[PDB]
C-alpha cells in the first residue's frame, strides 16, 4: 500500500491534465497529489465514467481521461497504476 506521504507531493499538471482539472473547478498553478486525486475522482463521479454494474471499473476510451491515461479502462483498486498514470501527466515541483 502506497505511503501516505505521496499524496502531499507538490505537482504542476501538464496541459491536458490541467484542462481536465479546470473542468472540475481547479484554479491553481500547483496542487498536492491529494487535490489531483480528488478532482479526478469528482470528474469520474460527475460524468459517471464507472460501470453501473461493476462500479470499480472506470471506462474512459471515449473520454479525455483515456487520452490522459493511455488506457480504455482501469480499476479504482489498481492504486499503484493510478499513481503512475497521474504522475506521467504532471511535473513534480
Ligand atoms: C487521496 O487519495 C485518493 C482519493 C480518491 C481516490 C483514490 C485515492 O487514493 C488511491 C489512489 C490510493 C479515488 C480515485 C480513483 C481513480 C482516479 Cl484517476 C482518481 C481518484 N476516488 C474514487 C473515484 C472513483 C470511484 N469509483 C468510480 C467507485 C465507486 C464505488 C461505489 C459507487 N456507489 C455504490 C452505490 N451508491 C449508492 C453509492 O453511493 C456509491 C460509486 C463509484 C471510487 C473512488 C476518489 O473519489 C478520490
Ligand atoms: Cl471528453
Amino acid at each position: 500500500q502506497i505511503p501516505a506521504s505521496e499524496q502531499e507531493t507538490l505537482v504542476r499538471p501538464k496541459p491536458l491534465l490541467l484542462k481536465l482539472l479546470k473542468s472540475v473547478g481547479a484554479q491553481k498553478d500547483t496542487y498536492t497529489m491529494k487535490e489531483v486525486l480528488f478532482y479526478l475522482g469528482q470528474y469520474i463521479m460527475t460524468k459517471r465514467l464507472y460501470d453501473e454494474k461493476q462500479q470499480h471499473i472506470v471506462y474512459c476510451s471515449n473520454d479525455l481521461l483515456g487520452d490522459l491515461f493511455g488506457v480504455p479502462s482501469f480499476s479504482v483498486k489498481e492504486h499503484r497504476k493510478i499513481y503512475t498514470m497521474i504522475y506521467r501527466n504532471l511535473v513534480v515541483v
